[PDB]
């Protein structure tokens, strides 16, 4: 069949529509911080024809505590987007954590998010089924491609029905991550046809690291992120910084700012071509 389409504004994403673009940076360091990340971004996309949603947190939940950076906070969260938002007038993305919270960041920003943690959590899937916006579901590290069809339909089941599908690879033995460029089907499949995307930084991260023969970080995002584009996808899923990121630099991994442009023609032409070729199969 064709692949379902979930409309993110003058952007829609699809299986077949060109890979759209979702990139961003992790935990909203600074109001202003994040300019030079909107901005650079901004400018690729257009300059490459490629569409742009920004991603964007505001919390903590993840890792360091009692405060620890805890992220810029709802409240004066939610402002920021406000500033990137028209100054460029974009689509941006919020991951949610707690239900309640599941309207307010459902405003300023069009494509929720459902952290991994809470992924098979329900009243949240359902928090933000009171709501009917773009939701992105991150695909826990422990769920076989095959159990989508348990967070989607679902999803549905709460009126909301407008969803995404977002893939941070499996894990593989203790503290390592990877990914099966073979369970993107599968997850198309088993999900109605929903956008599948690929979030090429978390994934990789104890990818890069599986200590000895790594110790000490190091980076091959587009490397991978090739990969998934070579297989045919929605789109990526990418967050940078200048010098890697305060939240990056440390939590996961991450992507020179302005080193973000080739890397995209690599996956432009890639795709491209992959997105051409005209529909085939083996199965006899
Ligand atoms: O399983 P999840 O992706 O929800 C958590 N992990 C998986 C991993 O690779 O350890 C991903 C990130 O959320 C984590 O790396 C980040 O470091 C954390 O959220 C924040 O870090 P920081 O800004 O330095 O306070």
């Amino acid at each position: 069949m064709k692949q379902k389409v979930v409309s993110i504004g003058d952007i829609n994403v699809a299986n077949d529509l060109p890979f759209v673009l979702f990139g961003g940076m992790n935990v909203l360091e600074s109001r202003d911080l994040a300019m030079r990340i909107c901005e650079h971004y901004v400018t690729v996309t257009q300059k490459l024809g490629i569409p742009y949603v920004f991603k964007a947190s505001f919390d903590k939940a993840n890792r360091s505590s009692i405060h620890s950076y805890r992220g810029p906070g709802l409240e004066e969260g939610m402002k920021i987007f406000q500033e990137l938002k028209q100054t460029f007038g974009v689509k941006i993305i919020t991951d949610v954590h707690e239900p309640s919270q599941a309207q307010p960041v459902a405003d300023v920003v069009d494509v929720i998010q459902l952290p991994a943690f809470l992924a098979r959590q329900t009243d949240l899937v359902e928090a933000m089924a009171k709501t009917g916006a773009v939701i992105n579901v991150k695909k826990p590290q422990f769920v076989s491609p095959g159990q989508m069809g348990n967070i989607v339909d679902k999803f549905k089941e709460g009126g909301n029905e407008k969803v995404i599908l977002c893939d941070r690879g499996a894990n593989f033995g203790y503290d390592n991550l990877v990914v099966d460029m073979l369970g993107f089907s599968i997850m198309k499949k088993v999900s109605g046809n929903s956008p599948v995307i690929f979030d090429v930084t978390h994934a990789l991260q104890c990818r890069d690291p599986f200590g000895a023969a790594s110790g000490g970080r190091r980076a091959q995002v587009a490397e991978l992120a090739r990969a998934g584009m070579a297989v045919g996808l929605a789109g990526l899923f990418i967050e940078a910084h200048p010098d890697p990121e305060h939240a990056k630099c440390d939590g996961p991994s991450a992507l020179p700012l302005a080193k973000l442009e080739p890397f995209l023609k690599q996956m432009k032409a890639i795709d491209d071509l992959v997105k051409g070729f005209e529909e085939l199969d083996t199965s006899k």
